[PDB]
């Protein structure tokens, strides 16, 4: 199996590309994992960057969808009201449409849709968690920024965004970050997907202060405190923080790691309940 492009997946308000990896042996009613590239990258680039994901698809029979952004220096829109809001439009709605296309065409399991991404893609994974909790069951954000930090910014790239968020200059209370999540879908009554975040202490692109802000955000959303910590988990220097009963939010801080934390497929697939 290799990566191939979907020319028409339906309405595409973000004007994005869609690339798909379908293993030769699919599960019955396969899961779908959306895998999101970083700024200046591409769908084909992220497919080759996270080399462990496609073999994991082969072994477990789930589908990988790689959306691609060709706007704003190949960055995901995490700034406009449209992209930040449930059913708003722009990139987030295009990605959801890619998901709906995949579930319909490949008889996928709509209760097993997940997303993971790095930097800009991690930022979008948290947008998808807050704005589309009715679509995604779990997200894994590697080296990103809390949901809503860039709201109202004139762009989402190193050359167009307000740089306060990437510089780690934005700090808000857990309650304020929870309020941000609720603004993604005002009046939403339901639950949110499992959230797993990662960051490196040496990240010179996206400040590790953003890790603290993401922790405040999702601990508040789920109403949980740290209950367990694992050192050198899953790798030396990685500190794993487990919240509440462990079913909704966990966080990893990697000592000495920069931009970005390499995807840990076992940790992320187990979080999604797929292995
Ligand atoms: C959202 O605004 C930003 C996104 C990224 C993303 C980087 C990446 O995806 O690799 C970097 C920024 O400044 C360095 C920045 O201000
Ligand atoms: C949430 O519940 C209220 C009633 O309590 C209802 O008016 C509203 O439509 C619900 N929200 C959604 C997104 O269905
Ligand atoms: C979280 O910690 C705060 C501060 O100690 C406490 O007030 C709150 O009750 C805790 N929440 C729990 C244990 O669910």
């Amino acid at each position: 199996a290799t990566l191939s492009q979907v020319l028409d997946f339906g309405n595409n308000p973000g004007d994005n590309e869609m690339w798909i990896y379908v293993p030769d042996q699919l599960a019955a009613n396969p899961a779908v994992i959306v895998a999101l590239h970083g700024c200046l990258g591409s769908a084909e680039g992220y497919y080759s960057e996270v080399q462990d994901l496609p073999p994991a698809a082969d072994e477990n029979g789930f589908i990988l969808v790689y959306p691609g952004s060709n706007d704003d220096f190949h960055c995901w829109d995490v700034a406009t009201a449209e992209s930040l809001t449930h059913d708003g439009g722009s990139d987030s709605r295009s990605i959801v449409n890619m998901v709906q296309y995949t579930l319909d065409k490949y008889s996928g399991d709509s209760s097993k849709v997940f997303t993971t991404g790095s930097s800009s893609g991690a930022m979008m994974s948290l947008v998808l968690a807050a704005a589309y909790p009715d679509v995604f069951s779990g997200v894994a954000a590697y080296s990103g920024v809390p949901y809503g930090c860039l709201r109202g910014s004139p762009g989402s790239s190193p050359f167009t965004a307000d740089q306060a968020c990437a510089n780690g200059e934005v700090s808000r209370t857990a309650q304020e970050w929870k309020d941000e999540v609720k603004m993604a879908w005002p009046g939403y009554n339901g639950t949110y997907p499992k959230v797993q975040v990662w960051h490196g202490t040496a990240d010179s692109v996206i400040s590790p202060n953003n890790f603290d802000e993401e922790v405040k955000q999702w601990s508040a959303v789920f109403g949980v405190n740290v209950t367990k910590e694992e050192q050198d988990s899953p790798l030396d220097g990685y500190t794993r923080s487990i919240f509440g009963d462990g079913s909704h939010f966990e966080a990893y801080l990697a000592e000495g790691v920069g931009h970005v934390v390499p995807t840990q497929v076992d940790s992320t697939l187990r979080w999604f309940g797929l292995i």
